[PDB]
RNA sequence: GCCCGGAUAGCUCAGUCGGUAGAGCAGGGGAUUGAAAAUCCCCGUGUCCUUGGUUCGAUUCCGAGUCCGGGCACCA
């Protein structure tokens, strides 16, 4: 899908539109192979990008160029560390490794986006979370140091979400020996890292970042404070499905 | 993955069983001016996206393909 009704609110046209995007992954995959940024999702992002490179007499009176792609490869760490003792950094290593696994599971789409005209970047875990996280976490806690801000409401909502998720997860294996306070606090840590990912990402990348869903968790609270007056955080919503196979160039298995 | 709409003059779209599809823009020709600029008037051979059927005949009715959207399922 798209948001043509949202293109005029910013009112910056007749030029290349710097865009970004960030994918995620859950520990226990309920939909298994089906997930965000599947093959259909990447091909549909490419198609929605190419839809603005056509109709030059109807878009001048929408363009897609210079794009980037982020990955929260270092977000769901403690989510996977519950299965085995392992280590604190080993859980990171493995989760970011699966992130890079997907990054290689659809590299053809990333490279073919460059043939369609759009640039291709590849942000990762450390590539973003490697600078200015002390002041970021400090500001997150400064917003979460009072029950008046809706940051506590979003905290409780995401906490209930991750709590149901971790309850269903540990309901299969009770050998984790984790704590309810531990699950809640690790979920809140991931949530605050996602909230602090508005400051660091909005400052690291120019203009806007688009996700298929809404993704207003933490991003709204932080970006309305800082990014909305430094680098406008505009979230565009995408949405596709499966019905008729589109034309995919070099759509074959590697050999 | 499942389910629901459209494509018509060059372009926008309006056309409701199946009863020779027309309003706006554009564009050509005019009268009048010395000439243009306003105003009036004339001007559409459209397989209604191709290709198989009912009919007396199908725009929209049934079958096959091409291209634009929607509603769900999965939220994280
Ligand atoms: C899921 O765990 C999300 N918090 C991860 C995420 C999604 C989109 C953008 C940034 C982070």
């Amino acid at each position: 899908g798209l948001e043509q009704f949202i293109l005029e609110n910013s009112l910056i046209k007749n030029k290349p539109i710097k865009i970004v995007i960030g994918i995620s992954m859950q520990s226990p995959h309920q939909i298994s192979n089906e997930h965000k940024q599947s093959g259909d999702s990447f091909r549909a992002f490419v198609d929605l990008l190419r839809k603005t490179n056509e109709q030059c007499i109807r878009d001048e009176n929408i363009r897609i160029s210079e794009l980037i792609v982020v990955i929260t490869d270092g977000l769901h760490r403690h989510n996977l560390r519950l299965y085995k003792n392992v280590s604190t950094t080993e859980a990171e290593s493995e989760a970011a490794g699966l992130g890079q696994k997907w990054v290689a599971d659809n590299r053809q789409f990333l490279e073919a986006i460059g043939q369609c005209g759009i640039s291709y970047k590849v942000i990762h875990w450390e590539e973003l979370k490697s600078v200015a996280f002390n002041r970021y976490l400090q500001i997150v806690e400064e917003e979460y140091e009072k029950p008046n801000s809706e940051f506590r409401s979003i905290i409780d909502n995401l906490t209930q979400t991750h709590l149901e998720k971790l309850v269903n997860f540990l309901l299969e294996t009770r050998d984790s020996s984790f704590t309810q306070e531990d699950c809640v606090s690790a979920t809140r840590k991931y949530l605050l890292e996602e909230a602090a990912s508005a400051f660091e990402f909005a400052s690291l990348k120019a203009d806007g970042m688009t996700y298929p869903g809404p993704c207003s968790p933490g991003f709204k609270y932080i970006y309305d404070t800082y990014l909305s007056e430094s680098n406008p955080l505009p979230f565009i919503e995408y949405g596709m499905r499966g019905g008729k196979k589109l034309p995919s160039f070099w759509k074959e298995e590697s050999p």
